[PDB]
């Protein structure tokens, strides 16, 4: 996975990004976990997954 390999290097990095959604969503994180094929962050006791082939783009959130 291409967007996979990107948000490896993100996680890496220690940089928050900004995920687009297949549904038109951008969700903007810090993330906490890639999987085989997933990825994750927490938020307020609990954990949201995304499915690396629902993204569209990921880019990092910058200041």
């Amino acid at each position: 996975s291409e967007v996979k390999e990107l948000l490896e290097e993100f996680l890496k990095r220690n940089k928050p990004v900004r995920i687009h959604h297949k549904n038109g969503e951008e969700i903007k994180v810090r993330i906490t976990h890639i999987g085989e094929d997933t990825v994750e962050f927490e938020l307020n006791g609990r954990t949201h997954r995304i499915n690396i082939k629902d993204i569209l783009d990921v880019k990092e959130w910058l200041e």
